[PDB]
Order: C-alpha cells, then sequence, then structure tokens
RNA sequence: CCUCCGU
C-alpha cells in the first residue's frame, strides 16, 4: 500500500507584482476563493514534461 | 502549458 512517499518541490519563477496577495486567492488565474495548489486551471494529472537528454 | 513569487 501507499503510506510513505518522498516529495519532489522544484522552485522556479519569480516576475509578478503580489498586488495585495490575498492570502485566500490564487497565484496562478489570480482568481479569489482558490489556491493556485488548487487552480481549477491547472492541467490534469499526473502529467509533467519531460527533460530527455539527449547529446549536448 | 501558460499566471503556482504564498510551502
Ligand atoms: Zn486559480
Amino acid at each position: 500500500a501507499t503510506v510513505v512517499s518522498g516529495q519532489k518541490q522544484d522552485r522556479q519563477g519569480g516576475e509578478r507584482r503580489r498586488s495585495q496577495l490575498d492570502r485566500d486567492q490564487c497565484a496562478y488565474c489570480k482568481e479569489k476563493g482558490h489556491w493556485a495548489k488548487d487552480c481549477p486551471k491547472k492541467p490534469r494529472g499526473p502529467r509533467g514534461p519531460r527533460p530527455q537528454t539527449s547529446l549536448l
């Protein structure tokens, strides 16, 4: 079963104004009520991009 | 994916 599981948080980004960033606002779509972590605009998952290295 | 800088 699933009990223990690590967490991979890759921080990145920083080019916008926190116009009175509401503690109950969304820092994604700018919607008030839901959090970015719960942004209904976010893409479905699991489905993340891959780096896929190949020469260079 | 894009706008998750707030964990
Ligand atoms: Zn949102």
